[PDB]
């Protein structure tokens, strides 16, 4: 229930189904360590990455690979990898979407993050 | 001048070249009444709307005609147009920038203040 | 089920709550008759504008009104209108979300288009 | 010069000053290699990046130092910065402008190419 990844395709209006999605978290000697990954649904929504009692503060990084989703469009993408960072759960446990927006030449990304 | 508009295409990674604009101002009578139009430049610009002294505090309203300009690269887009407000409070002269991002399902829109 | 409207705060990372939503069918002589109207919850979501049997193909006209919104934040906004036209099941039912972000001086709205 | 990037803040509707900017190349090992950096300037802009001789084809991420940029103005925002990744194709001359539009919880990117 705690986060959320969400993928949409701007010039079709649609969801973006099967991009992989990877989680890290950043560890005490400042590497990078895995955390949860999935792919996305028919919705183009990622839901069960992880748990409230795992999904502790920290400095998060999620990655998308769009590369299958653009290929069953018929599309050869010229790059195929978005990631953001972010702090979480600095000012106490939230429920964060992290939702991406897709096209060729563009991309936005935006956070919603709410209480229970 | 003291109002530009510009226009991008995200399909394309382009200026959106061509594109109709209309500017509308509120009326006292709460009625949209036609202010300025144009179509942009092939750089996306649309300069020469109106002067500094034309130009007065108000509520504004930017119309672009998306639907025309999808369907004339072969696109059934979302919207008929897309839309933004802006408005202009007194002030010494300001430069107002209304910047549209177009996609055929989606677009986003930003009003940039400058003093020159 | 088939229209969702949706609104977000970009710089808050929050729903937008209390938001007004007023949704217009251009009728036979060209003018907009009205359709369907409520409140954004909670979660910045309103469902249940409509029915199938109802939304049936035409030429729709959504309008958001933010000013409660913004008055709870202790905003005196500069405006607080936005309306999205767009065409509806024109090849067939499809279920629609109408998303728009805001922050105070850009404004971004998009549209996901699904099947059942 | 064939790359440019822009930066706009929709907070307070105005460039985003002194914000700096990073740019890596993909190397052919898959690590991303520094080839240039700057600090926007009082239009939101910055050139002089690279030359057209230096600007080869590749895979380019552009980073965006948000967080300092927001700290700075009082606001804890959502992101460590904002990321970018664009790809420049063999051709003629082309010039590249990255535009980024920023917001505390959101930010959407753009690459714009255009034959001079
Ligand atoms: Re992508
Ligand atoms: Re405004
Ligand atoms: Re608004
Ligand atoms: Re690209």
């Amino acid at each position: 229930c705690p986060l959320m990844v969400k993928v949409l395709d701007a010039v079709r209006g649609s969801p973006a189904i099967n991009v992989a999605v990877h989680v890290f978290r950043k560890a005490a000697d400042d590497t990078w360590e895995p955390f949860a990954s999935g792919k996305t649904s028919e919705s183009g929504e990622l839901h069960g990455l992880t748990t409230e009692e795992e999904f502790v503060e920290g400095i998060y990084k999620v990655e998308i690979d769009t590369k299958s989703y653009w290929k069953a469009l018929g599309i050869s993408p010229f790059h195929e990898h978005a990631e953001v960072v972010f702090t979480a759960n600095d000012s106490g446990p939230r429920r964060y979407t992290i939702a991406a927006l897709l096209s060729p030449y563009s991309y936005s990304t935006t956070a919603v993050v709410t209480n229970p």
